[PDB]
């Protein structure tokens, strides 16, 4: 039978940080990994709510402020992480309307992509062993616009802003690992996504957050992303992306404006 979180190994001693919507995915996640011993940082905009969910959870789940949609927030944030050994990029927005970031960002690219390679690069010289980002089968329409990534001069859609970061997140993934392989350093950049639910389309949180468990806990190569066989539903496993997911020459510029538009820089 297929792998499911009562499969996961121990993560006694070991430290995840986990970025949260203050959702199902993200608290499930979180639970199965306090429940295996690991001390969980859940990094939350609404600590009043995530310490509610947090205080009843069994094993170590701590609640600290992030504000993923502003990068003053996200430095503060990293600043007071003095170590890890996995993060888990997990928070989303999924399409919202128009709106814009403290930063001038579009929220979506700027709440699920920016502000999450911000993030990782802040963190990634006190991370060692993985960095683990949740993208979506929306990623297969979407499009990287290098010239107007934040929609300020063509008109908006929720779904296809959506696909975008969604994009963003595996072209990330790749534009890590091969960085990380680049500086000879142990570390695995990895992507899962959740089926159903983030799609346009208890137990859903527990099905998504196992494809993130399954990325957080097994011994993959670099640049895997884990998921259900059959894209919304089936087994968790290896699974394929998109066409421009695996254009290197796009995961490299992207990279690049992104370096530009956070200020900060791949550091290893």
């Amino acid at each position: 039978t297929g792998w499911t979180a009562a499969d996961l190994p121990s993560f006694a001693q070991r430290t995840v940080v986990i970025t949260g919507a203050n959702s199902g995915l993200g608290a499930v996640t979180a639970r199965e990994l306090a429940r295996r011993g690991a001390t969980v940082i859940m990094a939350v905009r609404d600590t009043r709510k995530g310490e509610a969910a947090a205080r009843t959870m069994a094993g170590q789940v701590e609640v600290r402020e992030l504000d993923l949609q502003d990068l003053s927030s996200v430095r503060r944030f990293a600043d007071g992480v003095s170590g890890a050994d996995v993060l888990i990029n997990n928070a989303g927005i999924m399409a919202v309307p128009y709106a814009l970031t403290v930063d001038g960002f579009e929220s979506q690219i700027g709440t699920n992509h920016l502000g999450h390679f911000a993030l990782t690069n802040l963190l990634l010289p006190r991370l060692t062993d993985r960095v683990v980002t949740v993208s979506s089968m929306a990623h297969w329409p979407g499009r990287i616009n290098l010239e107007d990534l934040n929609w300020r001069s063509r008109r908006y859609s929720p779904w296809l802003a959506y696909s975008q970061s969604k994009l963003a997140n595996l072209l990330f993934t790749s534009e890590l690992q091969r960085r990380l392989t680049a500086a000879g350093s142990p570390l695995r950049a990895l992507a899962a996504h959740p089926g159903y639910s983030h799609t346009n389309l208890a137990t859903d949180a527990d099905f998504g957050a196992r494809q993130t468990l399954y990325a957080a806990s097994q011994d993959l190569p670099g640049d895997s992303f884990v998921g259900p066989r059959f894209g919304y539903l089936g087994r968790t496993q290896p699974v394929g992306r998109s066409r421009r997911a695996k254009d290197a020459g796009m995961a490299a510029a992207l990279w690049a404006l992104s370096e530009q538009l956070t200020k900060t820089e791949f550091p290893l």
